[PDB]
C-alpha cells in the first residue's frame, strides 16, 4: 500500500495469461528513480501500455529490447506465466 512496492504487480487482460512484475527482482539491480516515474506511474494500471508500445521502447521495452535484457517481442511465458 502507499509507495511501498508490491513484491509483485499483475496486469489483466483478455486471451493470454495476465502479465506479471517482480519488484523483488528489478530491486537487486535497479533504484526506484531508473523506473519511476519515466517509465512507470507509482500506481498500478495508471497508464496501459501494448506489446506494441514495447517495440518501440516503452514500457518493460525500455529494457527488454534484446540488449539491455531479453526482448519483449519473444519469450511471452517469462511475463505472462
Ligand atoms: C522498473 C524495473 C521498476 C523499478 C526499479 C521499481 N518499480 Fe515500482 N513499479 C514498476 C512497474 C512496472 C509497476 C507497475 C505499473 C503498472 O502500469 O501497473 C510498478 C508499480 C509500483 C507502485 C504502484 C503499486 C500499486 O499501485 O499497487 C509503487 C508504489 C511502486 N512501484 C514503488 C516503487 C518503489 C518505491 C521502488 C523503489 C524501491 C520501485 N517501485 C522500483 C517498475 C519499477
Ligand atoms: C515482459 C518483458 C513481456 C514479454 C516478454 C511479453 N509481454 Fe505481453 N505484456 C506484458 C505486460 C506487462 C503487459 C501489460 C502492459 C500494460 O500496461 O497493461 C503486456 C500486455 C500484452 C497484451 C495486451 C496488449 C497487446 O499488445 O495486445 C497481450 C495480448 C500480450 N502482452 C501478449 C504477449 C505475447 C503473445 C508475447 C510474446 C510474443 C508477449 N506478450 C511477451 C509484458 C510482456
Ligand atoms: C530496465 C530498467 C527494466 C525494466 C523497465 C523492466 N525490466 Fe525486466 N528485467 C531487466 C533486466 C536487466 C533483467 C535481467 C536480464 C534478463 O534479460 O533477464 C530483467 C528480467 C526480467 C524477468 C526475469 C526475472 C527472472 O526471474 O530471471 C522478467 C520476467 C521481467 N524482467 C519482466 C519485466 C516486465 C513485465 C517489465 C515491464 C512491466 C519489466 N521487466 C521491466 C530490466 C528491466
Amino acid at each position: 500500500k502507499g509507495m511501498t512496492p508490491p513484491k509483485t504487480v499483475n496486469f489483466k487482460m483478455k486471451g493470454v495469461a495476465d502479465a506479471a512484475f517482480s519488484h523483488e527482482f528489478h530491486l537487486g539491480m535497479y533504484k526506484c528513480n531508473e523506473c519511476h516515474t519515466k517509465l512507470f506511474a507509482y500506481k498500478a494500471g495508471a497508464k496501459r501500455f501494448t506489446m506494441a508500445d514495447m517495440d518501440k521502447g516503452k514500457s518493460c521495452g525500455a529494457c527488454h529490447n534484446g540488449k539491455d535484457a531479453f526482448s519483449s517481442a519473444s519469450d511471452c511465458g517469462k511475463c505472462h506465466p
